[PDB]
């Protein structure tokens, strides 16, 4: 994928959203921004330039399924990449994102390979 592809970056959890960006540091992306919820989310994807989007699900202010279904149902951003990367494990929960356009959806713990197999899953779909 192009790397200067802009990355935005949500989880409520400071940790968790380091793991991600140092990640996908690693894999050549540097154009990464960072959001604590779906509702932080939204206004930097309304400041707009944004390719790609990896979010959490349990968060306060708006959550991942809300933000997840938020993007698909506007027209400016239907088609966003959206990887969800949440503890949330039940195959309902699966289901749900699934369901509600997930590009993808990998469940904590995950290793750094599984990230970069399933963003490389999503690049392969839509052929970026
Ligand atoms: F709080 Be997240 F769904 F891991
Ligand atoms: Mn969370």
């Amino acid at each position: 994928a192009d790397k200067e592809l802009k990355f935005l970056v949500v989880d409520d959890e400071s940790t968790m959203r380091r793991i991600v960006r140092n990640l996908l540091k690693e894999l050549g992306f540097n154009n990464v921004e960072e959001a604590e919820d779906g509702v932080d989310a939204l206004n930097k994807l309304q400041a707009g330039g944004y390719g790609f989007v990896i979010s959490d699900w349990r968060m306060p202010n708006m959550d991942g399924l809300e933000l997840l279904k938020t993007i698909r149902a506007d027209g400016a951003m239907s088609a966003l990449p959206v990887l969800m990367v949440t503890a949330h494990a039940k195959k309902e929960n699966i289901i749900a994102a699934a369901q509600a356009g997930a590009s993808g959806y990998v469940v904590k713990p995950f290793t750094a390979a599984t990230l970069e197999e399933k963003l490389n899953k999503i690049f392969e779909k839509l052929g970026m």
